[PDB]
């Protein structure tokens, strides 16, 4: 199976200030030495929902795996609603490996001492949109295994990043696609 | 067959301001759960090949399909020149199935009156650039499943829309690469 | 074998400035009718490495293919760090065929005195960011098959161009994600 998911539905999943507040809607498909993925957020309770001047403007969503590639639960994303593929649902067996969509160690290493400052490419970086609409740019930052917190073996972090005062909305963002190469 | 095209000639196959005035190249191509695509756009004659002060800064390419995943005849795209791939041409027989290139109805879904503003992650928004010229970005939004018209099953729309005055020159874009969860 | 890269190691097989003074990060994945590509580029030493005032804001990668889809050594890339995917190195084999990673010379021709200027499409434009700074974009500009000396048959160029000033900083990019249509 070469689909890994939260279900494309808008049930509750991750947290951006509370738990379950949000729909963050991830999608990772397996093409050889790269995932194609595809992802975006929806604050649907709690402060994102409504947000005010002073909700700080920098949300960080953090996938932590393990060695098998499995979801730790102390991610930001619910592990109940994160599987492989099965029709617009997922499979019933909980605990599957999925060593093939981690990102690849050596492209992206681990931070150490080695070296200080990591390679950029360990991250991508560019926009996307609040509401669909075209003037408010948020900042997208997608970084592989640049945690260790929780004792990860692999990560991949979202965070969302912008500067305009979006005071009264609703966090809520165009889709984005990338690719990384995978172990 | 895995490819869904345009074809990538020249061959004018869609309307921009007037009937055939334009080239879209677009080739869907799947991947299991997601589609990747890459599009772009060619004004040939008309206003869009040489545009004015007062051309609309403002297009939208529809794609309008059944729930065979067949183009429809009211789509900005002419259907002579849309089907599977064969070499750099088409396939002979006109009327083929296509479910698995459309985007996916729970993750997109149409706008109704249940939830008024529909989910951003329906959308796609980023630059691409007039001429090719680093200077001159131009705003794509792709839209996916926000159609009505026609008795549409299924939709993907191709927005251009910019504010810089691009008068005196051929609307023609740099390519963009995207993707999309299935049905 | 479905990918050509680099490797994903750190070890310098690109010219910046001057020769293996910088490492290019590259992948190529068979999409059937597309590649999804993976591209950074890292400046180890020289110019690039730690930038002045003065440094050209305009670095060209130049890969250029024979008919056979095989690098030319005339190339910035070494063709030492070049070929099929085998575990995180490459196959011993040095000279294998790559026509089906090549850009699609009917979406993508040759420049030529038939028309001018040539299609847009033939590029991607976007940011990536130096040293995964938000606020330090620097454009990348793909290109596809718009090189003819050498006798190449093919060509993929990636060019970063900037307007800021980076001086005393290590030119690093972050990680950008893009496709084409295959010969
Ligand atoms: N890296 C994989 C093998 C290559 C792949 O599946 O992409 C593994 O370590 O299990
Ligand atoms: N959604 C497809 C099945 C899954 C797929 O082909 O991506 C169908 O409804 O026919
Ligand atoms: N263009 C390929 C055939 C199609 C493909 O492999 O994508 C060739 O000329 O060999």
């Amino acid at each position: 199976r070469r689909t890994l998911w939260t279900t494309p539905d808008t049930s509750p999943n991750c947290k951006m200030s509370t738990e379950k507040d949000s729909k963050l809607t991830l999608t990772l498909t397996k093409c050889g030495s790269q995932v194609l993925g595809n992802v975006s957020l929806l604050a649907v309770t709690g402060e994102y929902h409504q947000m005010t001047a002073t909700t700080k403007k920098d949300v960080k969503i953090s996938l932590l795996f393990d060695e098998n590639g499995i979801l730790l639960p102390s991610s930001s994303l619910s592990k109940d609603y994160w599987n492989y593929r099965s029709d617009d649902s997922i499979v019933s067996q909980k605990y599957n490996n999925a060593v093939p969509f981690m990102p690849n160690l050596t492209a992206y290493p681990k931070p150490s001492a080695q070296n200080a400052k990591n390679y950029s490419r360990t991250k991508i970086i560019s926009n996307v949109y609040l509401g669909a609409l075209t003037y408010q740019p948020v900042i997208i930052t997608i970084a592989f295994n640049q945690e260790t917190e929780n004792g990860c073996a692999y990560s991949i972090t979202f965070t969302f990043t912008w500067q305009k005062d979006y005071s009264a909305q609703q966090f809520d963002v165009t889709s984005f696609t990338f690719s990384y190469l995978t172990q």
